C-alpha cells in the first residue's frame, strides 16, 4: 500500500461519517501533510462521482493562498485518499471553540481579516466557475496567520441544476428551496455566519424558528460591539435577497475591508 508505503501516519485529527484525517509525513521529502483516508464508493454510481469531483476540484484550485493545496490523490484497494497541504494552527471551528471556553473572540480587525481571506479564497473559487457550497468554520484552515479554504467535498460548478446542500447552519434559504440562480452567493451568505461564529456568537441554530430569523436577514447576537459600518456589511451579507449580496469580488474591493 502506497499509504503506508509513502507515509508515516503522526496522528488522527479528523474522523467523520464516511472518512478520516491523518497528519502525516511523506518519508521522501520529510514533509508533513493532511490525507483523507475514505471508503471508495462502487465504480460509476452518484456517490463516486461525488467524491470524484472533489479531486477535480483540488485539482483546479491549487494556485492559491487561500485554499489548502492539493498533492496528491489515489485509490487503493478499497480506500480513497486526498493529501493535502496541512495547516498549523489547525481549524477556524477549534480556534472559536477555544475562544469560546475562554471569553475571548476574534477582535474586529481580525475578523475583517478574515472575511477578507476567506473572501479572496472565495472570489478566486467562483472565477473558476465553481461554487464551494459547505463554507463553515470546519471546512476553514489556519496556518500574519494564512486562512485557507478546506474541504471541496460539495464544490460543484456555478450553474449545476442539482446541488448537494452544505451544513444547515449555514445554508441560505434559497439553496434550502431549490433556487439555484446565484449559487455563489451562498458561499457568501455561509462566509457571513462563519464571521459571526468567529465573533463570539452561540452555536448557530440547525432548524426551527431561530433558523428562520437569521435566513429573514437578522444577525444572530455577537457578544462584542463592532463598527456599525462592518455590521452593516455582516447583515448586507446575509441578505434574503441573494441579488443584494455582495458578490466574493465586491467583498474584497469593499471599503470596510481597506
Ligand atoms: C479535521 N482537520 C484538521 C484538524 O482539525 N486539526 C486539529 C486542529 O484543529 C486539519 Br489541520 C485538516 C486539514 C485538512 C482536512 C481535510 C478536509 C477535507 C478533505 C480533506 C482534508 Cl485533508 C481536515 C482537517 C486539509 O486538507 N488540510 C488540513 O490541514
Ligand atoms: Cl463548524
Amino acid at each position: 500500500s502506497r499509504y503506508t508505503t509513502e507515509f508515516h501516519e503522526l496522528e488522527k485529527i479528523g474522523s467523520g461519517e464516511f472518512g478520516s484525517v491523518f497528519k502525516c509525513v511523506k518519508r521522501l521529502d520529510g514533509c508533513i501533510y493532511a490525507i483523507k483516508r475514505s471508503k471508495k464508493p462502487l465504480a460509476g454510481s452518484v456517490d463516486e462521482q461525488n467524491a470524484l469531483r472533489e479531486v477535480y476540484a483540488h485539482a483546479v484550485l491549487g494556485q492559491h493562498s487561500h485554499v489548502v493545496r492539493y498533492f496528491s490523490a489515489w485509490a487503493e484497494d478499497d480506500h480513497m485518499l486526498i493529501q493535502n497541504e496541512y495547516c498549523n494552527g489547525g481549524s477556524l471551528a477549534d480556534a472559536i471553540s477555544e475562544n469560546y471556553r475562554i471569553m475571548s473572540y476574534f477582535k474586529e480587525a481580525e475578523l475583517k481579516d478574515l472575511l477578507l481571506q476567506v473572501g479572496r479564497g472565495l472570489r478566486y473559487i467562483h472565477s473558476m466557475s465553481l461554487v464551494h457550497m459547505d463554507i463553515k468554520p470546519s471546512n476553514i484552515f489556519i496556518s500574519k496567520v494564512m486562512f485557507k479554504i478546506g474541504d471541496l467535498g460539495h464544490v460543484t460548478r456555478i450553474s449545476s441544476p442539482q446541488v448537494e446542500e452544505g451544513d444547515s447552519r449555514f445554508l441560505a434559504n434559497e439553496v434550502l428551496q431549490e433556487n439555484y440562480t446565484h449559487l455563489p452567493k451562498a458561499d457568501i451568505f455561509a462566509l457571513a455566519l462563519t464571521v459571526v461564529c468567529a465573533a463570539g456568537a452561540e452555536p448557530l441554530p440547525r432548524n426551527g424558528d431561530q433558523w428562520h430569523e437569521i435566513r429573514q436577514g437578522r444577525l444572530p447576537r455577537i457578544p462584542q460591539v463592532l463598527s456599525q459600518e462592518f455590521t452593516e456589511l455582516l447583515k448586507v451579507m446575509i441578505h434574503p435577497d441573494p441579488e443584494r449580496r455582495p458578490s466574493a469580488m465586491a467583498l474584497v474591493k469593499h471599503s470596510v475591508l481597506l
